[PDB]
């Protein structure tokens, strides 16, 4: 019931409010269909310079940062509405370039819509401090101001969703933006550019420069007119972002059935879930065997196949590189004596590849697959006896995107929540971002600086 | 080793920086020694008017509110230091007028010293908001300002400690203050007036008017120049404060020994504890009998007697009224079929009266001693089967000063903490205020108002 | 083009979700038309008890406070939408009972709609604190909780608008509410009850008990089951609210034309203005004569007459009492030697009375009309030479609702803004609440308390 | 009266609590005396690895981050006290390595002491949020946690003062620290290491690795175990810091005498001033000539010479590089037609070099000395007619450390304060950091991350 493009769609890139024609082009085929779908400009360092100049111009001339926050919120809310009307179109191009199941793409869009609405509300709440207690001759205050021109680099796994977790909050403060998405998943980033123009965003406030990391990414990192650089793949600030080896710590006193469900939902896509992959299971030894059996039974129901089938839960491998990493990973795990409990293969389903939901158990932290990282429904199980063992296994990575703990014991739950390094933590619930927030309070502040002001008499 | 006054000490009251002689006087004898100890002025409505006028004058003329917060903090910290040097003197007069054990009085003083230091720090942190996001032609902000002249009425049970939980925070914002302490426990409130003068508080910022509720209290409640009226016994704001029927909810999955200790410490005075009386025990039926036995064993070790003995843990009954309430209470409890498990009597120990640590069990919420309230080491035990039964028994009062819950189960702990109405909550710990705080963040703000400011271009 | 009621409309009062029939009734005629318009129940003390019990029941049983904030916001936003659909109906009954110009009533409604929307957003943002820095064995936090059952008493001058500045913020935290509006202006408060039922507010969350101050007001102030009592006319908290002698301070270095416009708008109703009456002018002596002439010229253009005429700017006197106060006031001002510059009379325009815009100059602060207060477009002008004279004249009242200052000099503007006691301050702009806010940040918190929570290991 | 070292003092570097011997060494002579004063280890990449490992170990093992904030504050306050006792010793080594006047060094130390005390207080106030309004089955909160291991690189101009503006706030959150100071001004950074050991800082929490930017700096920027990298000269975050071309905007309606004083104090060192160099003057054309004459008269009183003379206000040139930049700068300014109004030379005063206070006027923004930057008492004056001209000249740099404006006009003051990009702003006062703060509220938060926590039932 879903027709592929008759000819690959050629995009332009987006600078200072207008579409721009590419010279050279990256040809992208559908990971699930092996059919040409898009043609993406490979921009030059000179193109990125123009995008930065446009964003500079739009920041400094007052057209965005000088507006009242209400006007910025109005644009963001209109974009949210347009994004809702065009949900099926954005999901379609996302599936085509990334392999994602359509139901997961549509669910990510709903989370994206909500991000636009949070950013809009938070634009109005942004505030600083007054110091009225310095005595009669002296008055102090702190103002919050947009950081300025923000460079954003997004990755290929969650191209649209990471963009919408960042871009609307960046724009809400009055910052301007230049985005470089991954060469393999650029279409939806450009469709967002169109949405924001249609919503009334002034020219130069949102610019998309497509192309390679070697050319456009490097020009971005070395540009001396970008105030802040934010990498989610990978001049005052540069932020980086961390890995998807998100651990799930399960204790014997927990609800093992709910916990096993959460492991299953955290590795596949289920309705009402959105966007928190997990790849490490950390389970009390005395229940490891029963719980792992629970998880394997659920993992073998996960539906794999045609991403345009609304019931698919695992989509196609996005790049040919990701394909060798997975078969390498599994080979390494077998070699080092990790026990494969299910999956382990890549399914050739027609003209696409699909990773089987896969679970290694008896994994020691010193093994090579405990260090290495992969994207895909591949899960490694570690066992522990003590609370401090669980925490040390959980913390064995550099820093975590997400984490969760299952336990009815308040001391164990709190100890894990406080001592495991992750940005988002779930306690006896499914890790999900779909049907106040921290991003509601703080997403906008992240792209601001403070100005202290000292007024005598 | 402790000598009583040879003659009762006659205090003056304190208005606009100077001591003032009484005309009529309330003669106060030591609850523990039946010996005259103090002579307290019974002030007139005209006296209170002068105190309010002085506090009005000192607020409006800039001598306190117009200073920088640093100057207010310096005075408060100097008072804290003076309060430390005079700890033994303040404890002595507190014991003499109130019957409190000396070790409890000294422990309350240490908490009072810490209140002065918190208020001093919070004076500097007090702040409002800036709205820099209204566009270029418009600037908004919120300022915090002292409410103005504050009337404070304190009670006889914790006369000095309630004063120091309020007064330094009131003064820290720039408010001025008129205090009416209880006629039976006024001495330490006047010694604080002396301390604050010695610390350099300007005249009229702290005024003490002693006398009866009928005369000075009524003039205070009806005065139309007091900006805020704060009753802890009992013109924009009037605050009241609530009861000491603080419940302690104990679940079967808790550490019953620690929980029983907390009940014992919460009813007596132990070293390292300060100031959270508890009087209702709410214990899961399946462990009620074992736990109550644990509590009775500890209650019968509580040392009762000479309050100047540093080992005493329960002091003398403060007023003759409180004496009939207790014997009435216990009589009522027996009549309605509550089971007395220990205590029940008042000990005539020389020239003083002392309430035995007392525990009724098998108390239904409909009984009359569940409604009625008493001060003294008198404890009533209710039994429950479900979480919601515990919460409903805990909430059967109007509103709680404090509460605690003992449970290893995170859902039960959180449900009780969120749904039981109390201002301060302990979870698997002893209720105590002795060896960031909420009072650190919020004590000063309570006596401020906000001014919104809207500036065009 | 506007038809009066054929027969006066008989309202019921509103308790626990249902309309209730009165026994005795207050008959209300239109201040502008001298025609019966409404019939309002005079409720009993027993009626108020039932309303409090219903609000108690609805607070304690979880039907409102236990919902997520999102569900409370959804109801408040639906009520805002219903209030928009019924704007003409609510304006009509407001005009009929109060005499207000229809354009002012419609403008107040728009401000009311915005209050509902702010409260809805703020319901979601309400938050407390975590203390993660107490060490490994200890965790602290502060929770915000609804205060509980709130009693609200509203006045006859801005009956609907004061209600909507309070009620949606009270409801947003999870509080429940009992309202007693002024006997002469009750209709719109009951129409809001209908709106909130139609928006899906659970039963007992909003209750309206009409009747006299002597009966229903007294029962309310003395009720021991109301957690907070808020008077805007006139158990832990009681708030009062202050007067409409809002001063406007004009300096010689200001834009005298804009400043004079602001005085004119602040005394009448103009399009795009909403709801900040001003009644004291404080003007630098060296420009007092020129500026007062500017103000008189604008005051004599103010349109007076039929409140259903959309061009009327001053409506009918609301009560027969307010009528003698005005003629008394003006008589007093003449007797004491204040110079009448314009107005001074009450116009009998058909079957209604209308206060002429009136301006006394040469008013010394010691005069009796400087003390006395009136509602109506009656303005008194004081003169000053120094910044501190202006501030002392401005502060000569108890506490101010609003204030403004006109000056290009940053030191004079800031000195007046900081040292004049008012809740809302305008600087070189028109005082208005019509076409982030302080009420956005703080309106909801005002009806909450904090619970500190201390969790060991 | 001040004796130089008989032999240059050889320092070790500081890793994991112990002093470490160098292999190769940088020999440093006094800029003012041309006498050997210090011998600084040139550390290896391997040395930096050990420092990072030590800081890693000390962060992860709980010895610092796991303490209560009170214990961290106690160490920081003890260090503040030790820093006070050793003020003369730290000033002495600072003067010796940097050339700074002794009175400026002692004044910077006092600011450093105050930074330690702010950080100590802020350690206790650090807090996150609770979301109690998600309904009964759900509880949310945000925690603040130390970012982890922080790399800090400091510059040679304010070596000790920049260190103390950063290090105590970094340590206050529980972060651990590795510092690389400038090779020419390392001594005081190592003396701070000694101070912190003497104050009881655990091993590995503060580590100093000295040496070159090419070796130790590069190893630091490329190290993959540093959580945050902070450059003030020049893995989730990297911060940079901006220039000292701090503009001072002077309007004709200002107090030209006070404004001229502020320019003089902002370029030299005066008693009661601390640490805000300014180098661009932006003055309304109609008063440019009178004001510049005012500034030149004050600039020619500035005392230049022996930095150990307590009256010196301008010290010796720190490096031989800075020496050619200055004579180049002045040469360029003459060539492009900027008018030299005073100074222009480097004084050879014995065995040291000293920059004369120097003021170019008639500088157009397009000139090369408007772009170029220098450190030294060298001032360039631009002229403007309109508010927007002043703002555009002020903003012609990348981003400002500080800025100030002189004007009695509230619209001009506010327009400049809001639209000029600087982190710290003064309005009609001297730019100074010497005898609540923004750093008090925010310095500690800068080295923290937020963890959102979502707890179901």
């Amino acid at each position: 019931t879903v027709s592929l493009p008759l000819k690959p769609r050629e995009f332009g890139f987006f600078i200072d409010g207008e579409w721009r024609a590419g010279k050279d082009f990256f040809d992208r085929s559908s990971p699930a269909h092996d059919v040409p779908v898009t043609r993406i400009p490979r921009c030059t360092r000179e193109d990125l310079d123009e995008a930065v100049a446009a964003a500079r111009r739009a920041f400094e001339n007052g057209s965005w940062a000088g507006l009242a926050a209400a006007d910025r919120a109005a644009v963001l809310l209109k974009a949210a509405g347009l994004l809702r009307e065009r949900r099926d179109d954005i999901a379609y191009w996302e599936v085509l370039e990334n392999g994602k199941p359509i139901s997961q793409a549509k669910g990510e869009i709903d989370h994206c819509i909500a991000c636009f609405e949070m950013a809009a509300g938070a634009a109005r709440m942004l505030h600083g401090d007054t110091f009225n207690n310095l005595g009669e001759g002296l008055f102090g205050m702190v103002l919050r101001e947009p950081i300025g021109v923000v460079g954003l680099i997004t990755p290929w796994n969650f191209p649209f969703m990471i963009l919408c977790e960042r871009a609307p909050f960046i724009l809400a403060s009055g910052c301007t933006l230049v985005v470089k998405p991954a060469e393999v998943t650029s279409a939806t980033t450009l469709l967002l550019a169109e949405i924001l123009a249609d919503a009334g965003l002034p020219k130069g406030v949102f610019n998309v420069v497509t192309g390679t990391g070697r050319t456009v990414g490097q020009a971005m990192t070395e540009h001396q007119d970008i105030d802040m650089l934010s990498f989610t793949g990978s001049l005052k600030k540069l932020g980086l972002e961390l890995g998807g080896k998100n651990p799930i710590v399960v204790f014997a006193d927990s609800n093992l059935e709910d916990a096993a469900d959460a492991v299953a939902f955290g590795i596949s896509f289920n309705t009402g879930q959105c966007c928190v992959s997990s790849s490490r299971l950390i389970v009390e030894r005395s229940v490891a065997e029963k719980f792992e059996r629970l998880v394997v039974a659920k993992m073998e129901k996960i539906r794999v196949g045609d991403p345009f089938d609304p019931e698919t839960q695992i989509g196609a491998i996005t790049t040919e590189a990701q394909n060798k990493t997975i078969l390498d990973y599994i080979a390494k795990g077998k070699a080092e004596g990790a026990k494969l409990l299910c999956g382990g293969g890549i399914v050739d389903f027609g003209k696409g590849q699909y990773i089987q939901p896969t679970l290694f158990t008896d994994v020691k932290p010193s093994m090579g697959i405990a260090r290495d990282e992969i994207f895909g429904p591949v899960l490694a199980s570690f066992h522990f006896d003590t609370v401090d063992e669980a925490i040390a296994i959980a913390n064995d990575t550099v820093y975590g995107l997400a984490a969760s703990v299952w336990s009815k014991d308040i001391d164990k739950a709190l100890a894990v929540t406080r001592r495991v390094r992750a940005g988002r933590f779930w306690v006896n619930t499914i890790m999900s971002g779909g049907p106040g927030r921290e991003a509601g309070l703080y997403g906008v502040e992240e792209y601001t600086q403070i100005k202290s002001v000292h007024i005598e008499t």
